[PDB]
């Protein structure tokens, strides 16, 4: 029955992916954001200049209030508001309705987004994470815990103004092609995974592994950019700066601030490199790698003359807080995240991303001696 919710994702570039759901009786419809980077179920709740709809709880019959605050502060951007329960569905889901955790947002600072069209958050990961605390039951827990849905969710997040597939319960077996591959969630708050080596145009970088993970490496459809540890980001951009030398960009540009065009069509693909994260297998010894293309980190944004050209931001940012495997990564995968065997898979999508002569892919088996060491403790 995944049929049912397949495209059941609607986007904007560089805004996230959502899906609709509705909350109150009788039910009132948004659209939410789909975030594996956090664990709390927020929506708007009061009027804002950058919603078009909130969830009015003095509609809803079915509203408890538990008569307790919350905020949430991400990495950019941050909500406060009041907690309680309401009946919760997805239409284009799985056929239940659920109690679930709300956390209705009465102010926030940079959390919406002009004109991304959805007006809510749904963290899809565990409760060690959730705000205030691990007491208070994530969304996919209540689901679970509620119905029959089985405890796993994939995700295929498409490039291009953007579609995709949130598939509830399961696996959708025609969203991907090939085989899945797997690798262990080490630790559940987020979806925390181990890189093991870092290839750039199959040249090795030569780095500590645990430098990939410190302190962490998480897989989080709600962050746009592919982001990495201050060390790993300097060493990725020399080794993509040095492989497209044969043009030079501004500073800027390396910094994810300025965009870059080229007229249409003539975007130098061939001349950026193809990034491979290997992710710690599931047997000994074992992993595999994932291949990303510079069709994917090189995000396309609105022209900003009145022009006709190709325009591109890097997506690739440093971080303070480990590594991050944000929508740019997703793109073009089929994610599946098994939390039943606490494991994530990825297969090459069916919207896999396109290169002339290069190919996005998934490829195993590889050894790797002493993975264990990668993790950071
Ligand atoms: C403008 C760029 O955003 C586009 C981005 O919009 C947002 C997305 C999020 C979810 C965040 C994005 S992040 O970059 O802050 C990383 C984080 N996951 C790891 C993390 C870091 C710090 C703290 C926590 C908690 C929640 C466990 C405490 C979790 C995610 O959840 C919060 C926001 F407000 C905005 N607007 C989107 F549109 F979705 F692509």
């Amino acid at each position: 029955s995944f049929v049912e919710m397949v495209d059941n994702l609607r986007g904007k570039s560089g805004q996230g992916y959502y899906v609709e759901m509705t909350v109150g009786s009788p039910p009132q419809t948004l659209n939410i954001l789909v975030d594996t980077g956090s664990s709390n179920f927020a929506v708007g709740a009061a009027p804002h200049p950058f919603l078009h709809r909130y969830y009015q709880r003095q509609l809803s019959s079915t509203y408890r209030d538990l008569r307790k605050g919350v905020y949430v502060p991400y990495t950019q951007g941050k909500w406060e508001g009041e907690l309680g329960t309401d009946l919760v569905s997805i239409p284009h889901g799985p056929n239940v309705t659920v109690r679930a955790n709300i956390a209705a947002i009465t102010e926030s600072d940079k959390f919406f987004i002009n004109g991304s069209n959805w007006e809510g958050i749904l963290g899809l990961a565990y409760a060690e994470i959730a705000r205030p605390d691990d007491s208070l039951e994530p969304f996919f827990d209540s689901l679970v815990k509620q119905t029959h849905v089985p405890n796993l969710f994939s995700l295929q997040l498409c490039g291009a103004s953007v579609g995709g597939s949130m598939i509830i319960g399961g696996i959708d077996h025609s969203l991907y092609t090939g085989s899945l591959w797997y690798t262990p969630i080490r630790r559940e708050w987020y979806y925390e995974v181990i890189i093991v080596r870092v290839e750039i145009n199959g040249q090795d970088l030569k780095m500590d592994c645990k430098e990939y993970n410190y302190d962490k490496s998480i897989v989080d459809s709600g962050t746009t950019n592919l982001r990495l540890p201050k060390k790993v980001f300097e060493a990725a951009v020399k080794s993509i700066k040095a492989a497209s030398s044969t043009e030079k960009f501004p500073d800027g540009f390396w910094l994810g601030e300025q965009l870059v065009c080229w007229q249409a069509g003539t975007t130098p693909w061939n001349i950026f490199p193809v990034i491979s994260l290997y992710l710690m297998g599931e047997v000994t010894n074992q992993s595999f790698r994932i291949t990303i293309l510079p069709q994917q980190y090189l995000r396309p944004v609105e022209d900003v003359a009145t022009s006709q050209d190709d325009c591109y931001k890097f997506a690739i940012s440093q971080s303070s807080t480990g590594t991050v495997m944000g929508a740019v990564i997703m793109e073009g995968f089929y994610v599946v995240f098994d939390r039943a065997r606490k494991r994530i898979g990825f297969a090459v999508s069916a919207c896999h991303v396109h290169d002339e002569f290069r190919t996005a892919a998934v490829e195993g088996p590889f050894v790797t001696l002493d993975m264990e060491d990668c993790g950071y403790n």
